[PDB]
């Protein structure tokens, strides 16, 4: 029967072991990781196309992947779950193939509207992709290592992580590029950026073509002569680069039992969630979503957070001039941080200026002359303009709130504000990025080397239990740097939980509800990405115990209630 089979099976990957050909699909697999990265990163941190390039302070935004998080839900359910139907080679072929398509082509769109819907169909394709890894390199391993040669696969999630901060804090290192963008070479780096991205996922897409499909969806599908060759290719390929090329494949034989095919998964996938794997999947669940929720929600708080900060130590500067009086100023010195409310300006003359934080709420404006003046978030509030003469100035028409002029004539046109020195916010959230995914290394590490020395089920409450302190531990270290210190720490601490899920996963599942399980509780993942992204960021200047809060209680009873599964190391893959 179906336990002879994998028995079988794992005599047989026993015999073959490890060599030449799984770390070849340990590489390839990885790629597709890789992407999943990328499309995180291009989803949560390089979002705020929308941030108005004119003006700074300005907040993010929760369209260009909080949507393409809904992708990533619609791939999972989907293309994860077509895979025990069809193969988990060919719908993963299919959903890389999808996002380097959607991906690489949204480098040509000329417009935000397009550039998302482009972005949303590449999201679908590498979240069905990311379940089908676990599910398809879960088929070549051995129960003595399944769970360590199957955690190292999150080093390339981690490196996809790496590649997109490193190549947008040195492509895309501004902000606000969202604003019907056009089809040229002017400030037109996004492309070059979404470019340098799929990369990853286009070299799998090819490297996948070289790889054999799962010898136990071939096995059970009910075809021998199919599988029996990818075994016997195995066996060569890990003898021919060891001291035995020599030795046969031994085994010879083995034992077996339109609009429809969406039905199947339908039927499929449904006895996934009642029935048997009923109480084992309504615990994976919660334990996922409080992972993803929580971890997501976190790693937006912190560069959103060092921001804040920043902010909060730029806006004590601000200089209240109350006072007036200011007679023959040829003033050409950067102005920041100043609000005159009561200013009496005569015979003024601002040349070659640069104004940021300069606001006038009640000013009589008798004479000044203003040259090469340039404006970020300059603004006059019920002002009074006699006669001022602005020439080659910036082009600031509409910050002039409600009040008129007299003997006024303006001859400039087309400045930007700084497009320097203030968008380093961006690189800094890009470089926080990178060194929290830097910090994954450690711990992706000491999973891997003890997820088999140990179980997996005292490796979850490890993490969950570590993560929840250095939480309950942010509440404390409200500084600049710390913060950053703490997202390592979190990080590190955090990638073992998911390994040893992933592992929990690829057990408890048959070859037939594996990838359909992945699938759905990739998109239950996703889902709370959603909730993070948007619930976390919207308390970086309101609270800062709410949040922290309820990731430190999801960790907590992700962590407990998953203290609920089995051991899972004994036992045959199935
Ligand atoms: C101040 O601004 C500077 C910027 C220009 C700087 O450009 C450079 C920045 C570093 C960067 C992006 C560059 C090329 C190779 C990149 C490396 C390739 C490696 O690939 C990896 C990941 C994939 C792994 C398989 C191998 O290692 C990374 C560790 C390594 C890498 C991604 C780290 C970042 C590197 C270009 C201009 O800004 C407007
Ligand atoms: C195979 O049989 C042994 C197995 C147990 C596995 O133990 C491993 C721990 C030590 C060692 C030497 C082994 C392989 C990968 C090695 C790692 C590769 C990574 O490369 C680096 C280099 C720097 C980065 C570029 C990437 O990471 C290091 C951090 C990491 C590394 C050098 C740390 C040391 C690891 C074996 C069970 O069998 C009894
Ligand atoms: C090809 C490729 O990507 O590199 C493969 C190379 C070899 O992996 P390896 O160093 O583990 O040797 C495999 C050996 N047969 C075994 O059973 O462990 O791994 C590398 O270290 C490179
Ligand atoms: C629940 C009990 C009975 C079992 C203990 C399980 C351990 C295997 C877990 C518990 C704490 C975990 C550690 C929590 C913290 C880290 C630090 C982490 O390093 C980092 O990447 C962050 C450090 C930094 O850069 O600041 C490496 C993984 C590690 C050792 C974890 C490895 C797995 C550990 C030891
Ligand atoms: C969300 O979708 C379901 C899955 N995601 N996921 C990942 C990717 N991770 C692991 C975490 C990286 C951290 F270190 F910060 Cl904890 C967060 C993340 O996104 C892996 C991994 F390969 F990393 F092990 N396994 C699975 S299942
Ligand atoms: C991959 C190495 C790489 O990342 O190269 C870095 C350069 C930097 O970006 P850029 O300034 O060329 O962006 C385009 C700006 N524009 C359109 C105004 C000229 O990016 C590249 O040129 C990579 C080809
Ligand atoms: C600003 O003007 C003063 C004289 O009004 C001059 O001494 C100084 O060099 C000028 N600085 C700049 C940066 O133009
Ligand atoms: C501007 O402020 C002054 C000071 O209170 C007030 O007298 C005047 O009416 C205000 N004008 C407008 C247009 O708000
Ligand atoms: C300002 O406008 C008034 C009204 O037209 C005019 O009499 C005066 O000459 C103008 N002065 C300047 C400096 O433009």
């Amino acid at each position: 029967d179906e336990e002879q089979l994998a028995h079988q099976y794992e005599t047989i990957m026993d015999e073959c072991g490890h060599g030449r050909f799984q770390w070849i699909l340990f590489f390839v697999l990885g790629l597709a990781l890789m992407a999943d990265g990328v499309e995180v990163f291009v989803v949560s941190f390089a979002l705020p196309s929308a941030e108005k390039d004119m003006c700074l302070s300005s907040s993010k935004k929760g369209m260009l992947g909080m949507i393409v998080y809904l992708g990533m839900m619609a791939g999972a359910f989907i293309l994860g779950g077509l895979a025990d139907k069809l193969g988990r080679k060919r719908v993963l072929s299919m959903s890389l193939a999808v996002n380097a398509s959607f991906a690489s082509l949204s480098s040509f769109v000329q417009g935000y509207g397009a550039f998302l819907f482009c972005r949303l169909i590449s999201g679908i394709g590498i979240g069905g992709a990311l379940p089908i890894v676990f599910a398809y390199f879960s088929e070549f391993l051995s129960r003595e290592k399944r769970g360590e040669h199957l955690s190292w696969l999150g080093i390339f999630w981690m490196t996809g992580g790496l590649y997109a901060s490193a190549m947008a804090w040195s492509i895309i290192p501004h902000y606000g590029w969202g604003f019907s963008m056009g089809t040229n070479y002017h400030f037109h780096s996004w492309r070059v950026f979404v470019i340098v991205c799929a990369l990853p996922c286009t070299v799998s897409m090819v490297a996948l073509k070289f790889m054999p499909e799962s010898p136990r969806f071939l096995l059970e599908m009910g075809k021998h002569d199919e599988a029996w060759m990818i075994l016997k290719q195995v066996h060569d390929t890990n003898m021919r680069a060891k001291g035995t090329p020599e030795k046969v494949f031994t085994v010879s034989n083995i034992k077996t039992p339109f609009k429809t095919i969406f039905k199947q998964v339908w039927d499929n996938a449904l006895y996934c969630v009642m029935g048997p794997y009923r109480m084992n999947t309504l615990i994976l669940a919660v334990v996922w979503f409080a992972m993803a929720f929580s971890y997501y929600g976190l790693t937006v708080w912190f560069p959103d957070m060092i921001r804040y900060f920043q902010d909060e130590e730029y806006k004590s500067k601000m200089k209240v001039f109350f006072g007036e009086h200011v007679y023959g100023a040829t003033i050409n010195f950067t102005m920041e941080n100043q609000i005159h409310q009561h200013g009496k300006l005569v015979n003024d003359k601002f040349t070659r200026m640069y104004f940021k934080h300069v606001l006038f709420e009640d000013t009589f404006f008798d004479e000044c002359y203003f040259e090469d003046v340039t404006s970020t978030d300059t603004y006059f509030k019920n002002c009074t303009i006699e006669s001022t003469i602005f020439y080659n100035t910036d082009l600031y028409e509409h910050k002039f709130i409600n009040c008129r002029f007299i003997n006024s004539t303006f001859l400039e046109q087309k400045e930007g504000c700084h497009m320097d020195l203030e968008q380093d916010n961006d690189f800094l959230i890009y470089l926080v990025s990178f060194l929290g995914s830097l910090s994954v290394l450690p711990g992706n590490i000491i999973s891997a080397l003890l997820m088999d020395r140990i179980g997996r089920l005292k490796m979850i409450g490890g993490s969950m239990l570590i993560s929840a302190v250095c939480c309950f531990f942010l509440f404390f270290g409200n500084s600049e740097s710390a913060m950053i210190g703490w997202q390592c720490l979190f990080c590190g601490t955090s990638i073992a939980a998911w390994n040893a899920l992933d592992v929990i996963t690829v057990e408890l599942y048959p070859t037939n509800q594996r990838a359909t399980a992945f699938g759905i509780l990739n998109g239950l993942c996703k889902f709370g990405a959603i909730l993070g992204n948007t619930i976390f960021a919207s308390f970086v200047g309101i609270t800062k115990v709410v949040p922290i809060l309820l990731a430190a209680a999801s960790l907590v009873g992700g962590g407990l209630i998953a203290l609920r599964l089995p051991e899972t190391r004994e036992q045959v893959l199935m």
